[PDB]
């Protein structure tokens, strides 16, 4: 019919465009060649649509699909309109239960790929040969909120990696950050009620600035050295391509003559690693609550595919007790200066799922998720976990079959005895349903361990001990590790820590709270609680003043691997740049900029006060993309205002702010011609400054200049001078 | 490895085999070539054994599958278990909730086919081409016990049938006698409550011989026609193949041109009708828990397929009120003798499932699943049950997408812009999931009504009246038609309905209660009243002595199709004969005998006091079946002793009651030889009597008299003599 | 309004009656007297009847529980008939799923009383003074059938007692014969298979008569202990009144001072032992199939209580 | 039916009636309420008909719905008056 408009505009291009050119779609659809294994498999269960009748779920075609059976047009609806009962009853049935922890999250498929052979140590299949390609399916989740919070909160974030193997799915399940903040799973439940919202009230949420979250870390010193992560920028990212991965846990590779290696496993960004600053990342989600997630799906529809390098820090069994801090501590990291980080393969993420409920909402990961050449260690927190994701799917997922639901499935055989329970799909013709049996000659049956494809069998650790619940004397240090991590930081770094604390602490209503926190972190670092203390009103006692600081890990002073920036990595691809038009803009300026951009990978909007299209000085016509009040400062990187009729724009209070806000949030601004009229907003000398970038006219060495301070991520010189701005 | 035996014994023979003379198989492995187009579909979801590796269900091969991880061979299991946990996790769930009714059920895959085009009167696809064959599937059931209650129980019986259409799902959901007991849905609970088991303990089970049965109906005259078909013999059937079917409400046909049909659907059994009589049901419920399941699955797996004919009875909607009873009471019957059965089409049943739960349990059958070309009407009781069976499966079946389980999908397409809801399967690519819609130009579309493959519109029909919640005058009549059931009964068939009340009542341990239900049986018919009476002690009052009786139904006085007994029709195929060996066995008896009943399609039972084999005088082998005591005469239709070394059973208790009980159930009894010394025993005079077949040796003619008495069912003058027996 | 008889012989006497002399009735209307803790704490959810008006669960009266909300009294039943929609959604949500094993069973209330102090052993409350006499619940059960199965099939039973003591809920879960078949519970799923119905037809029912029962007996000689009890007329009881119960595992009890000792409990019948013979046992489950469940409602009902040590 | 978990619901405390209710209704997912009534269907004798259904009246009556008229033919079709 139409209601399609011709032209074909409803439709986006099936190929990669910039972030907004097009509306975007289903993977499918957007991308019909981006193939794998796992993708392949799921083609059973794809549903299309065009040239299909609407119908039942039963089958039947409808009609009117537009009106209730009644006894006369203005009359009682009746019990008879079966049509209507059954779209009723599925929509008040949409809803599953939300991950009690983690429920927030955005999916990508893609494949993973050794850079060697890894079989010297470990006769895991998936590492064994370069050649060998791995169909992945990963979620990025933060940990307080609900499904629905915002993305760029201050919180941890999770990274979890499903590996569809051909001897089994090994599901790496691991966050953002080394450590974990409990080291025995018997607190997890005392802990995530401690950051989520407060019982009575429901409040905060996606916020552990709040009373008892504070109560609890001050009671519990082996949660200091996480939440120094948390306070720090590395505790709101720009993105979920712009971070590092961990797997916390000390883990075994076993190889194919029983010798047993501990590993702890590692995620490489490969675009760098960035974060915004928190006025940016709390206003961004009043202004956009879905940004990570739209732009990890534009990303990827842009072929700016997300890619890390899986790294091992591998440890033989004799150097167990080389540390002076124990390796199956889950709060302790191992520094990367005493033990490295080795690049043992490549993940890239390629295609967006089709549809989010089905592929997204519905995937079950879970750590004990393990194939043969990998095995567990007693690490306390590793073995709690290891009860808990079985457990949880069955409400969850409705029951113990949720491993027939399609993103869960083995694309490899999965034969064995057990039948029945809610929504088995599965049809079981084996005579038997029981070993040992003869009936159907023992199959299908137990497999030998071996060099490749033999069963799973533990490694033979011995066990001696009394039963207790007792922690281990070798637990008991709560505080050179944080103190480690804040010297490794550059000083905007440990300002923006200082800050982090100052903040959230001064959310708690209960004073003794926040006096409780600052006394702990004076056995951390005294410059790090003055601070702190000064900015809640706090005197340190002299007696908080002569607290002797703990000693070096292992001789160690600082590991600049620790920190976001000391040692500098920077995409500049996939970032994006807002132009603000006016209606006579430069063409000159203009295409001298987006050639530029062009070559670097670079996207650009260009942003006006109405939507539509202006017509450049040589009668160009450009399409705007959104409003500077619509698409703010805040979700761009960098600023470039051409020149033209500046005149237009000049006394709009919204392109004044824009540049307000970029200014003060440490982006790059540059100004073209009399573009420059607008250093007077910002306050600047007219002898210039660093990272505002200036000149008569847009050209070659102007867009150097941009793109090398738009490497460089923000312009951290400028922190002194930002204060003085009411933006 | 071994634990097979080779000489390949432990697998049945892929090809029809009698009763017992093999174990018995999932479907595809006992008959590989019988295919239809919804048994092909559902080999995507199959699984195998053979040749495969025992995994988990994620995968992982398991090298032991005899021991939990544990800290020393004699020390505690570990909680890093995860094949154990994930074992014992699966077993923990498999049980879903039972149906709330009819949870008990046996169910086959088979096919439809039409004798002739109905698009004169309807324009429902499946009945418009002879040649159009339908997959179908049944599941015959009880009403009362739970799913682990017996089979031959008195109960009404269930027999769905769901059709796999080219234009939708048509479940036609009936039971085995034409008029339900409760004329309104609203009272479908309090009716099932009071059959049900009693609140305070859960007694009993499979019965309706209880108090609370038995009040409710004397003070609901309505429920006195089915409890009086439910009380015959009708209540106990020998087999699903020898019962009739019934929908039980009036339906409408809805032609290509609008015009309307009233219809009642009947099942007519091409096998005969057949029932066991009580104390025969009631012993073997004991004997054999699993008799209608076992003989249902054996019936096919010999071949002797189950088949039924489709019969409608039509009515011109002009005649909706020529009848003195209302077409729209579920409660009436509607005589064959006014309105003829007209017979449509076939069904076959031809294939066992692969898996009980899988195929049967999950099994999702509804009255609303109607199809273009059929359409409700206002019964009271139909429209009420419209509402529930969508209901039921949003726990039964866990949810909303109970389609999408295997047996219950359409084989046609269904495509919507339902989403979401737990263990969905499909992943849905259209861009749109809402209409009217742009973005994917409005599909799935709706499709106008039309002659085939149309959307569906319901009927027209006027409505004018109040909103009350009252009873139509036309449903108040409760008598004649139960009279009308009364009168078309043999006179042996009206005893067993004698003999059914007065059991069912002795149990009532209140007596006001019995004497209630004897006053309401005195306003149908004084001869059946005082018959009960008598049984219980109970005097007829001289008031209820003058009770008139009800008037006729449209000047009928009987209708022989309401009997199971007056016309005859007997399949003697697929029933099964017990042959008594001993140790000598005159083997010119056996082949005789055995030759006879393989030309009638006869199965025979060979049974001895020990199991392995006897050698009859010739040295032949015979290998024992079953041991007297094993296989009960409870479970055969006649009894063939033949000549040989007598001596050896004759003084053997259980050879002798084999005889007596038979005899007491009216089945013929043939003696060779000088088998018939145990005259003696049954008490038989030297002249003979019907029903013993007598010879010097077993014969043609013999065996003529024999089959000829087996065709007949039960020797029925014998009835007069069976009360002196004790056994 | 009449529907009761008078004469009053619709209710039975609230004071012990023999078997069948009276209809049986709910233990608080047959035994009001018959307390204990547990009995008087669920006194918070009992709920009564006589003198009560029909509503819905919301609280409304109805006034007529018979008929639907149709136009016109030959016409369609409406949507807007919300005491309709109400009545059968909870009628069609009755069924919860039943125990995957142990599904039969029949239950009944009591206490248990320490005959001295066993101090000296276990510092265990309930067992530290005599005269402390604790609230029992104890289910007898079968363990192949699904809770619509005969009560006297040949097979094990279950004996389950949960005691409400001052100190937590202590239930002893065990069966009528001292051993079980299985020495690793990794196994249990397996003989469980084995046991049930077969996986393609869903026979037998209550019966192990079946190959694959007898096939995993065959190829693991361990079951061998109690499949013979389960052979022996141990196998078919005449009461749950009539047979032994025992933990079949080896526990410990801790005293005081710290010492451990290893138990093994018991459970001893004050009526008896006595099993039925298998003819009269297989013919009774087709007679009566709750035999087991009637006969222990009734000897409480007679007051002949089940005592055990 | 999924969001609370099943037929019972109004026996969570927050939806419970501070006023009266009973009826016949038994079983479903945590089922809170003892019943000891020996009935569980109506029409009964053996707890004489209790609870019983109440006439309509100007106070404390059964709910009875008003007897509107309805004319017209079964039409899934929207009324002009709605244009
Ligand atoms: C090193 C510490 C931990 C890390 C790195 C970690 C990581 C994660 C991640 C990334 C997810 C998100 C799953 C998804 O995206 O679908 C998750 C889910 C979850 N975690 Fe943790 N977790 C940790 C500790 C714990 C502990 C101690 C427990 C339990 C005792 C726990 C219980 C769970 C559960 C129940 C879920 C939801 C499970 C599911 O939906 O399948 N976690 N965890
Ligand atoms: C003419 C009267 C009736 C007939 C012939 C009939 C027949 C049947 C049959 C044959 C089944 C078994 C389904 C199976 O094998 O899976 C069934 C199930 C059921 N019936 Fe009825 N029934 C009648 C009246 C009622 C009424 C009045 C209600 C409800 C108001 C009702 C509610 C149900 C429900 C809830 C089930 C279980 C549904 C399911 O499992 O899908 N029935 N009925
Ligand atoms: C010495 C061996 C065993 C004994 C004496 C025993 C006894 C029992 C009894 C008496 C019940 C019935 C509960 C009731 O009446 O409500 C029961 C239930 C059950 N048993 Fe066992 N059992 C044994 C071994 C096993 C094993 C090895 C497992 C599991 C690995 C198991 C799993 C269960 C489960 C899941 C139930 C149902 C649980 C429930 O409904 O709460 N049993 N058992």
């Amino acid at each position: 019919d139409s209601l399609a408009p011709e032209d074909g505009s409803h439709r986006p291009a099936a190929e990669p465009t910039p972030p907004g050119a097009q509306p975007t779609a289903p993977g499918s659809l957007k991308a019909p060649d981006t193939r794998n294994e796992k993708l392949n498999s799921l083609e059973d269960v794809r549903k299309g649509s065009e040239n299909y009748a609407l119908t039942t779920n039963q089958g039947v075609r409808i009609a009117d699909d537009q009106n209730s059976l009644r006894a006369g047009s203005r009359g009682p609806t009746l019990l008879e309109d079966f049509i209507l009962r059954e779209k009723i009853t599925h929509f008040d049935h949409e809803r599953i239960p939300e991950r009690i922890v983690h429920a927030r999250g955005s999916a990508a498929h893609g494949y993973f790929q050794p850079y060697k052979s890894l079989s010297d140590i470990t006769k895991a299949d998936f590492l064994s040969d370069p050649n060998k390609i791995t169909p992945v399916f990963v979620r990025f989740s933060t940990v307080q909120g609900g499904a629905g919070s915002a993305d760029t909160v201050r919180d941890i974030r999770g990274f979890a990696t499903k590996f569809y193997t051909e001897e089994g799915i090994f599901d790496l399940v691991g966050n953002n950050t080394p450590i974990f903040f409990i080291q025995d799973a018997h607190k997890f439940p005392d802990f995530v009620h401690a950051v989520k919202p407060e019982p009575h009230w429901a409040i905060p949420q996606g916020q552990s600035a709040h009373d008892t979250f504070w109560d609890y870390v001050s009671l519990q010193p082996e949660t200091l050295h996480n939440v120094m992560w948390a306070m720090s920028d590395r505790g709101i990212p720009r993105s979920y391509r712009t971070m590092e991965g961990f797997g916390i846990h000390t883990f075994r590779l076993i190889n194919a003559e029983g010798k047993a290696t501990f590993v702890r496993f590692h995620w490489k960004p490969l675009a760098g690693k960035a974060s915004l600053v928190w006025d940016e990342a709390q206003k961004l989600t009043g202004r956009d609550p879905d940004f990570h997630r739209r732009e990890l799906w534009e990303a990827i529809e842009a072929g700016d595919f997300p890619e890390y390098e899986l790294g091992f820090q591998l440890i033989p069994e004799e150097d167990e007790f080389k540390f002076d801090f124990d390796l199956l501590d889950p709060t302790k990291l191992i520094p990367e200066e005493l033990v490295p980080v080795q690049r043992v393969g490549k993940m890239v993420l390629n295609r967006n799922p089709d549809n989010f409920f089905a592929e997204n909402e519905q995937a079950a990961f879970h750590p004990g998720h393990i194939v043969p050449g990998l095995d567990f260690t007693n690490d306390p927190l590793l073995q709690g976990r290891l009860f808990s994701y079985t457990d949880t799917q069955i409400s969850r997922l409705g029951g113990p079959n949720f491993h027939e639901i399609p993103i869960n499935r083995p694309t490899c055989p999965y034969h064995n005895f057990q039948r029945d329970g809610m929504h088995r799909m599965g049809i079981d013709t084996n005579p038997a349903n029981y070993e040992p049996n003869s009936i159907n000659d023992n199959w299908p049956r137990e497999t030998p361990p071996g060099p490749k494809r033999g069963g799973f069998e533990s490694y033979q650790e011995r066990v001696e001990g009394n039963k207790v619940r007792e922690r281990s004397p070798s637990f008991g240090e709560y505080y050179s590790h944080p103190r480690l991590f804040w010297l490794s930081q550059t000083p905007f770094e440990q300002r923006h820590i200082v800050d982090g604390f100052s903040f959230e602490l001064s959310k708690v209503v209960r004073p003794y709270i926040r006096e409780r926190v600052v006394d702990q972190l004076a056995h951390i670092d005294l410059t790090l609680a003055q601070a702190v203390a000064k900015n809640l009103g706090i005197e340190l006692t002299d007696d908080q003043l002569n607290i002797t600081p703990p000693p070096d890990v292992n001789g160690l002073k600082k590991d600049p691997s620790l920190s976001l920036y000391a040692i500098p990595d920077g995409d500049v691809k996939g970032r994006v740049v807002a132009i603000l038009l006016n209606d006579e803009v430069r063409s000159a300026d203009l295409l001298a900029i987006l050639k530029a951009l062009k070559a670097k990978g670079v996207h650009a909007k260009l942003l006006y006060s109405r939507m539509g299209e202006v017509t450049a000085d040589d009668g160009t016509v450009l399409p705007i993309a959104a409003t500077f009040a619509g698409a703010p400062s805040l979700t761009v990187d960098a600023v470039i205002v051409p020149c033209g009729n500046i005149a237009d724009i000049a006394d709009n209070g919204d392109a004044n702010y824009y540049l307000m806000e970029a200014y003060k949030h440490l982006k790059p601004i540059a100004l073209a011609g009399d573009a420059r009229k607008f250093k007077a907003t910002i306050k600047i000398a007219d002898q210039g400054e660093e990272g505002i970038v200036e000149a008569d006219s847009a050209d070659g060495s102007f867009m150097d200049e941009l793109l090398t301070l738009m490497a460089a991520h923000r312009v951290w010189s400028r922190i002194p001078k930002i204060d003085k701005i009411p933006a």
